[PDB]
């Protein structure tokens, strides 16, 4: 019972469902999707197990400040990515990354670029002009940061929650955010008013 068998029924369901970014910015999880790169090839087969969740703030030494997408920044050093074998990351997070995220990931997969990062994020945290420069320089190249949506909802959904009876989420709300997250989206990564 977790991400391949089945997650809690209050959830996704209960804070996936018409609830844009977690009631507080902690314990940020993303699931991975990812493919096979071989030298031409896409392995886009049914590939997707989840991935880290790492959060930045904390209450001692331990506060790095790096999230499950700086987690992901690491999964790749490990990963072997690239130097013997490249994917195409596809992760799931209830919202963006961060600014100091940006030129992380950035430096790796921006400045460097080998691999393939989709973090999926139902709300660009917006609180007095942050975050949009984290997916801005990210999404642009350190880490296409795609909006979690109806569409990546279905996927979402059925990225953690198999279902459990139920086949796709519907939320609604996230349609509202998909015209605006993802105009975001296009006004962050350029930084373009429309
Ligand atoms: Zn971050």
């Amino acid at each position: 019972e977790i991400l391949r068998h089945s997650m809690d029924p209050p959830t996704f369901t209960f804070n996936f469902n018409n609830e844009p970014w977690v009631r507080g910015r902690h314990e940020t999880y993303l699931c991975y999707e990812v493919e096979r790169m071989h030298n031409d090839t896409w392995v886009k087969l049914n590939q997707r197990r989840g991935f880290l969740a790492n959060q930045a703030p904390h209450k001692h030494g331990f506060l790095e400040g790096r999230h499950a997408e700086l987690c992901f920044l690491d999964v790749i050093p490990f990963w072997k990515l690239d130097l013997d074998q490249d994917y195409r990351v596809t992760c799931f997070t209830s919202w963006s990354p961060c600014f100091s995220c940006a030129q992380e990931m950035a430096k790796f997969i921006s400045k460097n670029k080998h691999v393939s990062l989709c973090i999926k994020t139902a709300r660009i945290y917006d609180d007095q002009g942050r975050a949009q420069e984290g997916l801005r320089t990210l999404a642009e190249a350190g880490a296409k940061i795609s909006i979690m949506t109806y569409s990546e909802f279905k996927h979402c959904w059925d990225t953690f929650v198999d279902h459990q009876g139920a086949p796709f989420q519907p939320w609604d709300g996230l349609d509202e955010h998909s015209q605006d997250l993802s105009g975001r989206l296009r006004a962050i990564l350029q930084n373009q008013e429309n």
